[PDB]
């Protein structure tokens, strides 16, 4: 295309063995792939990766959107609990953005597939999950990054059960959001949005912390759906009345209090991810490994 060369991230196209499609492409196709010698000093080892590209019916805007996302991830840098940029194919052909591969689906799927009628998750496991996501967000927020759709569906799990935050650099115009548009699992994304983001369309770090509360709720409900049966029209009314989601069963009062604090009507009174990390850190060391 028209892309400038960047030797920091460029990978020769014959070092990328393309594989099977990973999920179905929403705004851009994602495929599994194998990269030969990503490590500059380990050139004879293959690494499983995820590759994002443009559909056939892709605009110039779609192109620029993919470029934007790649450039942001370059800036933000690497962290254990986010899907990291590994490289890119920008020269002589279609744009390929290469990121880390998570073999165990998103967090919602991961949690549902381990529901009691694959080994179950202990009480410590669930809190540990919350801790990792809180760490990924702490780092992202530290790099002045706002996710705007923090949820279990946007949290992926590696083969080593490591929570990695996805789509943190996704280019999204928040003035076009179809509030009635559902996800492919049939849930309304407006149920993760803070009130000031849902009404005044004001996205901040604090609005992400609101979303982390709903994410917390998803975790201890083992992938439950927030506000089942509730349409957009009624969710508006619920938030006006200051209504909050009920406490999940098999969830401590301390952790529910954490959700409630995340769902503080006044943004300034919500905890920071820095606090949430410290709290969850202490809770992990006080949560039984025997469920
Ligand atoms: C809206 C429907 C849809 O697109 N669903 C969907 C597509 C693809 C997968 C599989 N999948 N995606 C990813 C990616 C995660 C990230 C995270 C960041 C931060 C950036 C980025 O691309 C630049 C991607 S792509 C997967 C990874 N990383 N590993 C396995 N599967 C992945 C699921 C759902």
């Amino acid at each position: 295309y028209e892309l400038p060369e960047d030797p920091r991230w460029e990978l020769p196209r014959d070092r990328l063995v393309l594989g099977k499609p990973l999920g179905e492409g929403c705004f851009g196709q994602v495929v599994l792939a194998e990269a030969i010698g990503l490590d500059k000093d380990k050139p004879n080892r293959v690494t499983k990766v995820a590759v994002k590209m443009l559909k056939s019916d892709a605009t110039e805007k779609d192109l620029s959107d993919l470029i934007s996302e790649m450039e942001m991830m370059k800036m933000i840098g690497k962290h254990k609990n986010i899907i990291n940029l590994l490289g890119a194919c920008t020269q002589d052909g279609p744009l390929y953005v290469i990121v880390e591969y998570a073999s165990k689906g998103n967090l919602r799927e991961y949690l549902q597939a381990r529901r009691p009628p694959e080994e179950q998750l202990s009480s410590k496991d669930l809190v540990s999950c919350a801790y990792q996501v809180a760490r990924g967000m702490e780092y992202l927020a530290s790099k002045k990054c706002i996710h705007r759709d923090l949820a279990a569906r946007n949290v992926l799990v590696t083969e080593d059960n490591v929570m990695k935050i996805a789509d943190f650099g996704l280019a999204r115009d928040i003035h076009h959001i179809d509030y009635y548009k559902k996800t492919t699992n049939g849930r309304l994304p407006v149920k993760w949005m803070a009130p000031e983001a849902l009404f005044d369309r004001i996205y901040t770090h604090q609005s992400d912390v609101w979303s982390f509360g709903v994410l917390l709720w998803e975790i201890f409900t083992l992938g439950g759906s927030p506000y089942p049966g509730v349409p957009v029209e009624e969710l508006f009314k619920l938030l006006k009345e200051g209504h909050r989601m009920d406490k999940p069963s098999n969830c401590t009062n301390e952790l529910y209090m954490m959700m409630r604090d995340c769902w503080h009507a006044v943004p300034s009174q919500r905890p920071t991810f820095k606090q949430l990390v410290e709290d969850l850190d202490r809770i992990v060391a006080l949560t039984s490994n025997q469920e």
